[PDB]
């Protein structure tokens, strides 16, 4: 189940290579900038023109009524999950929560994710487990990282993963791992024939 | 020195009451509700219209590049400050640094605070010492912790301190124990007349 990264922040451009792939894809990640450029409009939209779930790439990290303000106006935008961070406490997740489907933040994948963020993910962990939201995100650079978040990880959370490499297997490797969703941006986006892109990764996962 | 916190997410009424208080307000603290609500290009309005410095609350953390894509959207936007997380790490806070100034969030004030982000403020003051933001977050509503924060700050990095109203903060105690600047939003845009509000707030800081 793959989960297309839609980074191409200009308008249109954006739309077209997502209604495109819709066949091959369960669901369409959002972040900030594009937000930012199009406007929260841009929702609403990616979904009538595609009939694909979307997941709202906004890692809150805000108070709880801050947190919940914003989940509202993009839940209530057309947004099926919100990913948020972990870090910030359980009433910040649970404000969320309350109006919708959530993907919490457990782990990342840049240098500056092993100062604070990293050495806490086994107690992020335990928090998902007994939030039991939707599914947390795990950087899939790496498989192993994937399957150390599985092992404990309480079975109905799901694992989505980005940073799935480039090399033909990997996809499929990710998600034996443990991912049951794989997020990929550049991948399929910036692909000479993006629709193609998306079903060989699609074909790749379901091992034929 | 007042910051009026304008979480007031109808865009033309967030002008109109933000214009009637413009002589008594140093800066303007805007959030994510607002931004959505009215658009990015609310910042280039805000500003236009009050003449004021605006500080985006966006609560950063994020990766580096994706911090940068944001960061130079908001500061392209006309914002002056941009309101950077310290647990994400050094690069995403310094993604954001290089394309303008930075308030970083070494302690927050509602509950789930007490979980991750508190027990670690010690070592977040001393990330922002090496780094030297223009500022941090200090809460008002405990003046106790002003002055702790303040002892443990680099001189040369300002204090902004919310708390100061509605959740029973003073601003007279905020700015005694090293407050640089009084973050104000209820108090004021709630006010039966804000603009009297607003100096009320601008004398009582006055008067020490
Ligand atoms: O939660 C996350 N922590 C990370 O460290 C990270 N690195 C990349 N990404 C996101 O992965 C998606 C696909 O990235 P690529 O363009 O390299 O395929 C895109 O949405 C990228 O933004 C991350 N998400
Ligand atoms: O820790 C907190 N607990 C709260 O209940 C709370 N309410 C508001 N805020 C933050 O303070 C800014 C201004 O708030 P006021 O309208 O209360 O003056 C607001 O814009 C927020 O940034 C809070 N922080």
């Amino acid at each position: 189940m793959i989960v297309l990264a839609l980074d191409v922040y200009e308008g249109e451009r954006a739309i077209k290579i997502a209604k495109s792939v819709k066949d091959y894809i369960s669901m369409i990640k959002v972040n900030w900038p594009l937000i930012l450029g199009s406007g929260v409009d841009i929702i609403r939209r990616l979904k009538e023109e595609t009939g694909v779930e979307i997941i709202a790439d906004l890692k809150l990290a805000d108070i709880p009524n801050t947190n919940r303000l914003i989940a509202r106006k993009v839940f209530g935008a057309g947004a099926d999950y919100v990913i948020v961070h972990t870090f910030v406490g359980r009433d910040s997740v649970m404000a969320v929560k309350e109006l919708g489907e959530i993907i919490m933040v457990v782990e990342m994948s840049h240098p500056g994710a092993l100062e604070f963020i990293n050495p806490l993910t086994d107690r992020f962990i335990e928090v998902a487990n007994e939030i039991e939201p939707f599914g947390v995100i795990a950087p899939g650079t790496r498989p192993e990282r994937i399957g150390y978040i599985r092992d404990r990880l309480k079975e109905g959370i799901k694992i989505l993963a980005p940073g799935i490499g480039a090399q033909g297997g990997k996809a499929k490797d990710a998600v034996k791992a443990g991912a049951d969703y794989i997020i990929v941006g550049r991948a399929i986006y910036n692909a000479p024939n993006p629709r193609e892109a998306a079903k060989a990764i699609y074909d790749e996962i379901r091992g034929v």
